[PDB]
Protein backbone atom coordinates (compact mmCIF):
# COMPACT_ATOMS: atom_id res chain seq x y z
CA UNK A 1 0.00 0.00 0.00
CA UNK A 2 1.02 3.67 -0.12
CA UNK A 3 -0.30 7.03 0.84
CA UNK A 4 -0.22 10.72 -0.50
CA UNK A 5 -1.67 13.56 1.43
CA UNK A 6 -0.71 17.17 0.88
CA UNK A 7 0.69 19.59 3.57
CA UNK A 8 -0.25 22.95 4.11
CA UNK A 9 1.66 25.94 5.96
CA UNK A 10 -0.50 27.08 8.87
CA UNK A 11 0.42 31.14 8.29
CA UNK A 12 2.05 33.56 5.90
CA UNK A 13 5.48 32.27 7.69
CA UNK A 14 5.31 28.85 7.23
CA UNK A 15 5.60 28.43 10.56
CA UNK A 16 4.28 25.07 10.66
CA UNK A 17 2.29 22.81 8.21
CA UNK A 18 -1.04 20.87 8.79
CA UNK A 19 -1.91 17.49 6.81
CA UNK A 20 -5.45 16.56 7.22
CA UNK A 21 -6.01 12.75 8.62
CA UNK A 22 -9.41 10.82 8.58
CA UNK A 23 -9.87 9.27 12.01
CA UNK A 24 -13.10 7.43 12.84
CA UNK A 25 -15.93 5.73 11.21
CA UNK A 26 -17.40 7.41 9.63
CA UNK A 27 -14.70 9.51 9.18
CA UNK A 28 -13.65 12.68 11.38
CA UNK A 29 -11.10 14.79 9.69
CA UNK A 30 -8.21 16.37 11.47
CA UNK A 31 -5.80 18.89 10.73
CA UNK A 32 -2.64 17.26 12.38
CA UNK A 33 1.34 18.55 12.79
CA UNK A 34 3.08 15.93 11.00
CA UNK A 35 6.30 15.90 13.29
CA UNK A 36 9.30 13.65 13.17
CA UNK A 37 10.46 14.75 16.43
CA UNK A 38 8.23 13.11 18.23
CA UNK A 39 5.78 9.86 18.35
CA UNK A 40 2.45 10.39 19.54
CA UNK A 41 -0.57 10.80 17.99
CA UNK A 42 -2.85 13.33 20.33
CA UNK A 43 -5.69 15.25 18.72
CA UNK A 44 -7.98 17.71 20.78
CA UNK A 45 -11.15 16.07 20.84
CA UNK A 46 -14.91 16.06 23.28
CA UNK A 47 -13.01 15.49 26.29
CA UNK A 48 -10.76 19.00 25.81
CA UNK A 49 -10.95 21.00 28.85
CA UNK A 50 -13.70 23.78 27.50
CA UNK A 51 -11.85 26.46 27.92
CA UNK A 52 -8.44 25.25 26.02
CA UNK A 53 -10.46 25.09 22.95
CA UNK A 54 -10.82 27.62 20.58
CA UNK A 55 -11.48 26.96 16.94
CA UNK A 56 -9.96 23.40 16.59
CA UNK A 57 -11.78 20.66 15.49
CA UNK A 58 -12.14 17.96 17.58
CA UNK A 59 -12.54 14.22 17.70
CA UNK A 60 -15.21 12.77 19.01
CA UNK A 61 -14.71 9.05 20.14
CA UNK A 62 -18.18 8.46 20.99
CA UNK A 63 -19.29 9.15 17.47
CA UNK A 64 -17.45 7.00 15.85
CA UNK A 65 -18.38 2.90 15.60
CA UNK A 66 -14.77 1.94 15.20
CA UNK A 67 -13.85 3.66 18.54
CA UNK A 68 -12.53 1.72 21.49
CA UNK A 69 -11.47 3.21 24.75
CA UNK A 70 -7.78 1.73 25.71
CA UNK A 71 -8.34 1.15 29.29
CA UNK A 72 -6.07 2.25 31.72
CA UNK A 73 -3.77 4.19 29.12
CA UNK A 74 -2.65 7.77 29.51
CA UNK A 75 -0.48 9.58 28.01
CA UNK A 76 1.21 13.29 28.95
CA UNK A 77 4.46 14.89 26.52
CA UNK A 78 6.42 18.34 27.19
CA UNK A 79 7.99 19.40 23.69
CA UNK A 80 11.21 21.37 23.81
CA UNK A 81 9.80 24.78 23.28
CA UNK A 82 7.41 24.36 26.44
CA UNK A 83 4.08 23.18 24.94
CA UNK A 84 2.27 20.25 26.51
CA UNK A 85 -0.46 18.02 26.78
CA UNK A 86 -2.19 15.20 28.10
CA UNK A 87 -4.84 12.73 28.67
CA UNK A 88 -6.65 9.28 27.66
CA UNK A 89 -6.35 6.88 24.75
CA UNK A 90 -8.75 5.31 22.37
CA UNK A 91 -7.86 2.94 19.37
CA UNK A 92 -9.19 4.01 16.14
CA UNK A 93 -9.19 3.61 12.23
CA UNK A 94 -6.68 6.09 11.05
CA UNK A 95 -6.23 7.13 7.35
CA UNK A 96 -3.33 9.44 5.48
CA UNK A 97 -3.65 10.22 2.00
CA UNK A 98 -5.44 6.82 1.49
CA UNK A 99 -3.50 4.97 3.73
CA UNK A 100 -5.54 2.81 6.28
CA UNK A 101 -3.95 1.65 9.82
CA UNK A 102 -6.88 0.41 11.62
CA UNK A 103 -6.14 -0.06 15.36
CA UNK A 104 -4.31 2.90 15.74
CA UNK A 105 -3.30 4.57 19.09
CA UNK A 106 -5.52 7.78 19.00
CA UNK A 107 -4.41 9.91 21.91
CA UNK A 108 -7.26 12.41 23.19
CA UNK A 109 -6.51 15.49 25.21
CA UNK A 110 -7.81 16.50 28.36
CA UNK A 111 -5.48 19.26 28.89
CA UNK A 112 -3.46 21.25 26.35
CA UNK A 113 -1.46 24.39 27.14
CA UNK A 114 -1.86 27.67 26.04
CA UNK A 115 -0.09 27.45 23.10
CA UNK A 116 -1.63 25.44 21.55
CA UNK A 117 -5.33 26.63 22.45
CA UNK A 118 -4.09 29.93 20.93
CA UNK A 119 -3.47 27.83 17.37
CA UNK A 120 -6.51 27.07 16.10
CA UNK A 121 -5.37 25.63 12.90
CA UNK A 122 -3.47 22.73 14.61
CA UNK A 123 -6.23 19.95 15.64
CA UNK A 124 -3.66 17.77 16.97
CA UNK A 125 -0.21 16.36 16.09
CA UNK A 126 0.92 13.17 14.67
CA UNK A 127 4.01 11.91 15.65
CA UNK A 128 6.75 10.11 13.43
CA UNK A 129 9.59 9.41 15.41
CA UNK A 130 10.71 6.43 16.80
CA UNK A 131 8.04 4.48 18.94
CA UNK A 132 10.49 4.27 21.71
CA UNK A 133 9.73 7.90 22.67
CA UNK A 134 5.62 7.69 22.40
CA UNK A 135 4.42 8.87 26.33
CA UNK A 136 1.71 6.21 26.75
CA UNK A 137 1.47 4.63 30.07
CA UNK A 138 1.24 1.59 31.25
CA UNK A 139 1.27 -0.21 27.58
CA UNK A 140 3.73 2.19 25.00
CA UNK A 141 2.18 2.47 21.72
CA UNK A 142 3.05 2.23 18.50
CA UNK A 143 3.50 5.45 15.46
CA UNK A 144 1.11 5.44 12.80
CA UNK A 145 4.10 4.81 10.19
CA UNK A 146 5.45 2.28 12.63
CA UNK A 147 1.93 0.69 12.48
CA UNK A 148 2.08 1.02 8.71
CA UNK A 149 4.93 -0.22 7.92
CA UNK A 150 4.37 -3.95 6.98
CA UNK A 151 1.63 -2.86 4.58
CA UNK A 152 4.03 -0.60 2.66
CA UNK A 153 5.31 -0.96 -0.55
CA UNK A 154 8.47 0.55 0.71
CA UNK A 155 9.38 0.99 4.26
CA UNK A 156 10.10 4.46 4.01
CA UNK A 157 7.88 7.58 3.92
CA UNK A 158 8.95 11.15 2.12
CA UNK A 159 8.74 14.88 3.25
CA UNK A 160 8.22 17.70 1.01
CA UNK A 161 7.34 20.82 2.80
CA UNK A 162 6.69 24.31 0.47
CA UNK A 163 8.31 27.58 1.05
CA UNK A 164 5.31 29.54 1.15
CA UNK A 165 3.31 26.60 -0.33
CA UNK A 166 1.55 23.78 0.19
CA UNK A 167 4.07 20.27 0.06
CA UNK A 168 3.83 16.23 0.29
CA UNK A 169 3.93 13.95 2.51
CA UNK A 170 3.96 10.51 1.04
CA UNK A 171 4.16 7.11 2.86
CA UNK A 172 5.20 3.76 1.18
CA UNK A 173 7.15 5.14 -1.91
CA UNK A 174 9.86 7.70 -3.50
CA UNK A 175 8.12 9.97 -6.03
CA UNK A 176 11.21 10.14 -7.95
CA UNK A 177 9.51 13.30 -10.33
CA UNK A 178 9.63 15.58 -6.84
CA UNK A 179 13.40 15.78 -6.31
CA UNK A 180 16.49 17.05 -8.86
CA UNK A 181 19.68 15.17 -9.18
CA UNK A 182 20.12 11.70 -6.66
CA UNK A 183 19.25 11.43 -3.10
CA UNK A 184 22.11 10.74 -1.04
CA UNK A 185 21.31 8.59 2.19
CA UNK A 186 23.49 8.94 5.51
CA UNK A 187 23.67 6.92 8.71
CA UNK A 188 20.84 7.61 11.73
CA UNK A 189 21.31 6.87 15.29
CA UNK A 190 18.38 5.88 17.01
CA UNK A 191 19.43 5.70 20.65
CA UNK A 192 17.79 8.83 21.61
CA UNK A 193 14.43 8.18 19.31
CA UNK A 194 15.15 10.68 16.78
CA UNK A 195 16.00 10.78 13.19
CA UNK A 196 19.48 11.63 13.91
CA UNK A 197 22.21 12.42 11.97
CA UNK A 198 25.11 14.20 11.29
CA UNK A 199 25.97 17.12 8.87
CA UNK A 200 29.25 17.06 6.91
CA UNK A 201 29.78 20.68 7.40
CA UNK A 202 28.20 24.15 6.12
CA UNK A 203 28.52 27.15 4.11
CA UNK A 204 26.97 30.85 4.54
CA UNK A 205 26.07 32.22 1.00
CA UNK A 206 28.94 31.77 -1.26
CA UNK A 207 31.95 31.41 1.28
CA UNK A 208 33.80 28.34 1.45
CA UNK A 209 32.58 25.49 2.56
CA UNK A 210 33.90 24.27 6.40
CA UNK A 211 33.71 20.60 6.75
CA UNK A 212 32.70 19.98 10.22
CA UNK A 213 30.50 16.88 12.01
CA UNK A 214 27.05 18.53 13.13
CA UNK A 215 25.32 16.05 14.79
CA UNK A 216 21.19 16.77 14.68
CA UNK A 217 18.00 16.06 14.36
CA UNK A 218 15.09 15.77 11.17
CA UNK A 219 12.51 17.70 13.03
CA UNK A 220 9.14 18.21 10.99
CA UNK A 221 7.87 19.66 13.82
CA UNK A 222 10.01 22.03 14.77
CA UNK A 223 10.10 25.59 12.59
CA UNK A 224 13.73 26.98 12.91
CA UNK A 225 16.80 25.19 12.37
CA UNK A 226 19.37 25.49 15.81
CA UNK A 227 22.71 24.98 15.38
CA UNK A 228 25.77 25.53 17.40
CA UNK A 229 26.70 28.96 18.73
CA UNK A 230 29.81 29.11 16.30
CA UNK A 231 27.56 28.47 13.53
CA UNK A 232 25.07 30.88 13.85
CA UNK A 233 27.43 33.68 14.67
CA UNK A 234 29.52 33.28 11.10
CA UNK A 235 25.94 33.47 9.71
CA UNK A 236 24.53 36.09 10.99
CA UNK A 237 27.92 38.18 10.84
CA UNK A 238 27.42 38.57 7.02
CA UNK A 239 24.51 40.07 7.61
CA UNK A 240 24.36 44.21 8.68
CA UNK A 241 22.57 45.48 11.64
CA UNK A 242 22.14 41.50 12.83
CA UNK A 243 22.50 40.58 16.85
CA UNK A 244 21.76 38.49 18.98
CA UNK A 245 18.78 40.30 21.52
CA UNK A 246 18.33 38.37 24.62
CA UNK A 247 15.10 40.10 25.53
CA UNK A 248 13.73 39.12 22.16
CA UNK A 249 14.93 35.24 22.20
CA UNK A 250 17.25 34.76 19.18
CA UNK A 251 19.13 36.47 16.52
CA UNK A 252 17.27 39.53 14.81
CA UNK A 253 17.92 41.31 11.64
CA UNK A 254 17.12 44.56 10.20
CA UNK A 255 13.93 44.08 7.74
CA UNK A 256 15.46 45.64 5.01
CA UNK A 257 17.93 43.21 5.02
CA UNK A 258 18.47 40.56 1.95
CA UNK A 259 19.85 37.13 3.62
CA UNK A 260 22.32 35.21 2.05
CA UNK A 261 21.88 31.60 1.38
CA UNK A 262 22.95 28.84 4.00
CA UNK A 263 24.47 25.24 2.67
CA UNK A 264 24.40 21.75 4.70
CA UNK A 265 26.24 18.93 3.66
CA UNK A 266 24.50 15.58 3.63
CA UNK A 267 27.68 13.23 2.90
CA UNK A 268 29.85 14.92 -0.13
CA UNK A 269 26.26 16.44 -1.03
CA UNK A 270 24.92 19.84 -0.46
CA UNK A 271 21.70 21.20 0.28
CA UNK A 272 20.81 25.09 -0.49
CA UNK A 273 18.89 26.93 2.34
CA UNK A 274 17.45 30.06 -0.10
CA UNK A 275 18.19 33.57 1.87
CA UNK A 276 13.96 34.60 1.98
CA UNK A 277 14.10 31.18 3.59
CA UNK A 278 15.81 32.51 6.59
CA UNK A 279 13.29 35.28 7.21
CA UNK A 280 10.73 34.95 10.12
CA UNK A 281 9.32 38.40 9.52
CA UNK A 282 8.91 41.52 12.50
CA UNK A 283 9.68 40.51 15.90
CA UNK A 284 6.17 42.00 16.36
CA UNK A 285 3.45 43.39 14.32
CA UNK A 286 4.86 46.52 12.63
CA UNK A 287 8.61 46.27 14.01
CA UNK A 288 11.67 46.62 11.66
CA UNK A 289 13.13 44.42 13.44
CA UNK A 290 12.70 40.86 11.51
CA UNK A 291 13.40 37.67 13.43
CA UNK A 292 15.89 34.83 12.18
CA UNK A 293 15.38 31.27 10.98
CA UNK A 294 18.62 29.89 11.83
CA UNK A 295 18.97 30.12 15.92
CA UNK A 296 21.31 28.85 17.89
CA UNK A 297 21.18 25.56 20.22
CA UNK A 298 23.24 26.13 22.67
CA UNK A 299 20.55 26.18 25.00
CA UNK A 300 18.50 23.32 23.70
CA UNK A 301 21.04 20.18 23.95
CA UNK A 302 20.95 18.88 20.75
CA UNK A 303 20.65 20.55 17.28
CA UNK A 304 17.74 20.62 14.91
CA UNK A 305 17.19 20.97 11.53
CA UNK A 306 13.87 21.55 11.38
CA UNK A 307 11.33 23.02 8.48
CA UNK A 308 13.72 26.15 7.18
CA UNK A 309 16.07 23.02 6.66
CA UNK A 310 14.02 20.19 5.51
CA UNK A 311 11.57 22.72 3.36
CA UNK A 312 15.47 23.33 0.74
CA UNK A 313 15.05 19.57 0.42
CA UNK A 314 12.97 16.36 -0.90
CA UNK A 315 13.77 13.92 2.35
CA UNK A 316 13.84 10.39 2.81
CA UNK A 317 12.67 8.87 6.10
CA UNK A 318 13.40 5.10 5.51
CA UNK A 319 12.66 2.77 8.00
CA UNK A 320 14.20 -0.22 6.97
CA UNK A 321 16.07 -2.95 9.65
CA UNK A 322 18.30 -0.37 10.07
CA UNK A 323 17.50 3.22 9.18
CA UNK A 324 18.58 5.88 7.35
CA UNK A 325 17.67 9.42 5.88
CA UNK A 326 18.15 10.72 2.37
CA UNK A 327 18.16 14.33 0.78
CA UNK A 328 17.84 15.64 -2.46
CA UNK A 329 17.37 18.95 -3.80
CA UNK A 330 14.33 19.68 -5.59
C1 LIG B 1 1.91 25.44 17.49
S1 LIG B 1 2.72 24.57 18.84
O1 LIG B 1 2.35 25.03 20.18
C2 LIG B 1 3.79 23.21 18.68
C3 LIG B 1 3.79 22.32 17.62
C4 LIG B 1 4.69 21.25 17.57
C5 LIG B 1 5.62 21.04 18.60
C6 LIG B 1 6.61 19.88 18.52
N1 LIG B 1 7.93 20.35 18.07
C7 LIG B 1 5.63 21.93 19.70
C8 LIG B 1 4.72 23.02 19.74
Amino acid sequence: STGSATTTPIDSLDDAYITPVQIGTPAQTLNLDFDTGSSDLWVFSSETTASEVDGQTIYTPSKSTTAKLLSGATWSISYGDGSSSSGDVYTDTVSVGGLTVTGQAVESAKKVSSSFTEDSTIDGLLGLAFSTLNTVSPTQQKTFFDNAKASLDSPVFTADLGYHAPGTYNFGFIDTTAYTGSITYTAVSTKQGFWEWTSTGYAVGSGTFKSTSIDGIADTGTTLLYLPATVVSAYWAQVSGAKSSSSVGGYVFPCSATLPSFTFGVGSARIVIPGDYIDFGPISTGSSSCFGGIQSSAGIGINIFGDVALKAAFVVFNGATTPTLGFASK
